[PDB]
């Protein structure tokens, strides 16, 4: 089946681009800026904008965070691409924003956050998705409730726009924002590459290498000066990979009244 | 309103005037200073606590102070608001006597405070692992 792509750590930041091989766009007759439809894990769906990009290899596809969330697919899986060309010019966006992202604000959010964002950007959207724009001093996050046609649709300037309403509480399964991924780790290229050498193939697939059977490492020192920011690493890896991250302090296990640490 | 003297700080109240409430005193008028002396408020407002006027000798220091501390206690909502990291720590180091006690007492008084004293041998004296 080729059709299907692995899903790889991106450049571009913005929220509708995927970075694509020219040979897959020869192969699957892709131009630039079409509407495709991409299909994931928990039959979940999204809608992107097809970008030209070298750096990629042909059998890896390269997207930001936002839709990698979208999809609740995490690095190193696998999703479904093909052309969708049956999409049309949209009428009315229903968009509210999140509890936990606003809290103290009290303003006109369409003029300050949708405005700019939608402008001239002709960004498709599909029902259910969060998407995330940035702001003042903070980042906000809306998630579409309504749109005509649905579930698809594209943002043109005589489109109905409505911004008023309580804000909606949180999920459970949306793989809450704002915890750090790979994008927040700067200068640290090598070490962090050495360190995902190691650590991905027995987090991710446990079982095989198990039954090869290999000595899989039990151990990682990280030295350096206070600062640098070790515990980020620690942190990051666990959230990507997907694991429990349970962290013990050094003073906590001291505090204790002896017999109990 | 408060007036020095001899060797103390003494402060009077007034309790009646007229015409009421507004006048001037002048020459030809007639005081009566006779009577129990009266009772707090009940409001502190204590005139003999410190205050920015009884430090002298440390300008730069209580202004660089002032900078990074007046802003998160008298206005937290705001702060909160905008959603940046505050101070969480200040340290004073110095000769023993130079008056740092003093510019803590005068910074928690005069912006609004809560200022709650912990002593180092006090607590280190408690005994068992109580302290
Ligand atoms: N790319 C980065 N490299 C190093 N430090 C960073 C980076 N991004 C953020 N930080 C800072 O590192 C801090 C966390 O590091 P910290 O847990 O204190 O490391 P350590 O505890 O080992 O000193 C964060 O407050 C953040 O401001
Ligand atoms: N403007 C001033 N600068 C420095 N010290 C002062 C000033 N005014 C008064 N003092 C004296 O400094 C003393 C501070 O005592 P203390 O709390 O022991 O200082 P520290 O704790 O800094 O050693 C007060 O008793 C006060 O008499």
């Amino acid at each position: 089946r080729p059709n299907r792509l692995i899903v790889d750590e991106a450049i571009n930041e913005d929220n509708s681009v995927v970075s694509l091989s020219q040979p897959k766009m020869d192969e699957l007759q892709l131009f630039r800026g079409d509407t495709v439809l991409l299909k994931g894990k928990k039959r979940r769906e999204a809608v992107c904008i097809v970008l030209s990009d070298d750096t990629c290899s042909d059998e890896k596809i390269r997207m930001n965070r936002v839709v990698r969330n979208n999809l609740r697919v995490r690095l190193g899986d696998v999703i479904s691409i093909q052309p969708c060309p049956d999409v049309k010019y949209g009428k009315r966006i229903h968009v509210l924003p999140i509890d936990d992202t606003v809290e103290g604000i009290t303003g006109n959010l369409f003029e300050v956050y949708l405005k700019p964002y939608f402008l001239e950007a002709y960004r498709p959207i599909r029902k259910g998705d969060i998407f995330l724009v940035r702001g003042g001093m903070r980042a906000v996050e809306f998630k579409v409730v309504e749109t005509d046609p649905s579930p698809y649709c594209i943002v043109a300037p005589d489109t109905v726009i409505h911004c008023e309403g309580e804000p909606i509480k949180r999920e459970d399964e949306e793989e809450s924002l704002n915890e750090v991924g790979y994008d927040d780790i700067g200068g640290c290229r090598k070490q962090l590459a050495q360190i995902k050498e190691m650590v991905e193939l027995p987090l991710r697939h446990p079982a095989l290498f198990k039954a090869i059977g290999v000595k899989p490492p039990r151990g990682i020192l990280l030295y350096g000066p206070p600062g640098t920011g070790k515990t980020l690493i620690a942190r990051a890896v666990a959230n990507e990979t997907g694991a429990f991250f349970f962290l013990i302090n050094g003073p906590e296990i001291m505090s204790k009244l002896a017999g109990e640490s």
